[PDB]
């Protein structure tokens, strides 16, 4: 009976401490404006003691869920995108939908890094398109816990959020998820890692925090691999969609820093105009940023029938995606 | 076109070290058959030093591969189920399809505790089905590296091993899939748990050893829990295929040890000669033992055409799962 999915709510949330530029340029010893200049931030969101992740996901979520006005009985399913769950074991996911009453929600995290919000809204899609059920797509990020203040990197751009989205089984053909490109180039592996913690290196006694921290080989190889994941899976939807970026409406790609955001937007021929920015206010929160961004574009200017967006991401892995919706 | 998917190949890996009972036994202290006595096990597999996650996941997959005989161009998307990445960043999948030479594959891993591959593999179902193209759903956990030895019951059960499953596009109705009821019960969240490296307690100098290692209040708690999670989801999916107990020809639970398989096949009617286990040789490996049962089952007696398993799991979180699937 279901032939599409629709994106019925949306949500985002960001802890309560606001932290402007000039505070981290001062710790790092920056002249003044360096950030802005550089990653087209002016300011981001940092968790305070206490928060967590599941608490954060779950303001996002509940917003999506009054946005949607959904029935919580009809959610069958919760996928929580996020590289910082609560504890290593369990998974956030359960949490999360056990606090926002989904008590006929099954719950998974998913990790796919910056990428992971394009995977989980892949892989909703198809069940609700094979089950006929709604399903809960979050994704939130606590990566203020784990900036390296010896990356720079890490230290000006990384942020706190998490958006999610609900999605609808829905009658119609021809709309909702057009097309969907996820790529994985695993040759860019030990690009972005963080070393310890894991399987290949438990944390253990002698260990610091460092060891816990990201590390980055080369931020201009990582740029430009990244971009080239988006672009060419951006291409990709398109032509699979059949259209060309000027049938875009709105295009959404994950909030890395201003000069990435503008790269794959001039690859790919669209409008400046076009394109959600909210790096400006909300820094990078890894996968939150594209639900994040969704939520705050729907709520300056609701999505309307016949709209078309471009979704895309890339992160550490590497991995990348681009989704194509039709409202 | 694609009407359902086919578990078209199977492979699992073990790492080299066979850890029997009476090593175990003699370390903790154990009078000889205490652990066979209480848990079912035997024998089971740990890694050695230098054994790596996706190294293990790699045989598996590549195994699976082999057995369905499929082009590597044709793998679209590679699913991994595990709570012991290689790395808290990136996740491994990535890595794990760049050394199955899976150039077309997207990546991401799953965490979901035990019962990580019954989602993967009911949504990467949702996936062929959607995009007629197929999926590596792999499921693979190094535990040997996070046993707590005063948490007993870690100490005994845990095992390291991979599974994987290649999931391909089938014209056909009525088979594949027939039911999946994926449920979590938020409740239950602090009953296994790890306290530190997560958001809520990140890796730090001075941490507690033990603080990084498995945790549980009350395995009898967990106990109850999980065997109700398996019979409940079991009892739904059953209903919903408009099947019964008598028309399942294998049944393989998560072989977390032998009473609680003896207790879900009990509940659920099922006779205890179509139960796979694997419990014996393999110990509890998390996410890995359903995969690793479907390749050790296949492997003894090949799936037939119009044979019906039942598929079911419960985890840490907590969560549980359960599919009918007709070959």
């Amino acid at each position: 009976q279901t032939r599409s999915s629709r994106m019925a709510g949306f949500g985002h949330a960001v802890p309560a401490r606001c932290v402007d530029n000039a505070e981290i340029e001062a710790s790092l010893g920056l002249e003044a404006g360096w950030i802005e200049r550089r990653t087209g931030i002016r300011s981001r969101y940092w968790a305070e003691a206490g928060d967590t992740l599941s608490g954060l996901a779950e303001r996002a979520g509940r917003m999506a869920l009054e946005d949607a006005k959904i029935n919580a009985d009809d959610i069958a399913l919760t996928l929580l995108a996020t590289s910082t769950p609560d504890h290593l074991l369990p998974p956030s996911a359960p949490l999360l939908a056990h606090r926002l009453g989904l008590t006929r929600s099954g719950a998974i995290d998913l990790a796919g890094a910056c990428s992971g919000f394009l995977y989980a809204l892949t892989l909703a899609d198809g069940f609700v398109r094979t089950y006929g059920r709604a399903v809960l797509v979050a994704a939130a990020n606590i990566l203020s816990r784990r900036i390296n203040p010896a990356e720079r990197a890490s230290a000006v751009l990384f942020a706190d959020a998490a958006g999610a989205v609900v999605l609808t089984p829905c009658p119609e053909v021809k709309r909702g998820v057009l097309s969907a490109d996820l790529v994985a180039d695993g040759s860019g592996y030990d690009l972005i890692q963080i070393a310890a913690g894991g399987s290949s290196q438990p944390f253990s006694a002698g260990m610091i925090a460092e060891d816990a921290l990201m590390t980055m080989r080369d931020g201009r190889e990582v740029f430009s691999r990244a971009v080239a994941l988006m672009t060419n899976t951006s291409q990709r939807v398109l032509h699979e969609a059949e259209l060309t970026a000027a049938d875009i409406s709105r295009f959404v790609p994950h909030q890395a820093n201003a000069r990435m955001s503008d790269a794959v937007c001039g690859n790919l021929g669209i409008e400046r105009e076009k394109t959600v920015r909210t790096i400006g206010s909300f820094g990078n929160s890894s996968a939150a940023t594209i639900p994040l961004s969704l939520s705050i574009t729907n709520a300056e200017r609701p999505l309307a029938g016949g709209e078309t967006l471009l979704l895309t991401a890339a992160g550490a892995g590497m991995t990348g995606g681009a989704v194509v919706y039709r409202v």
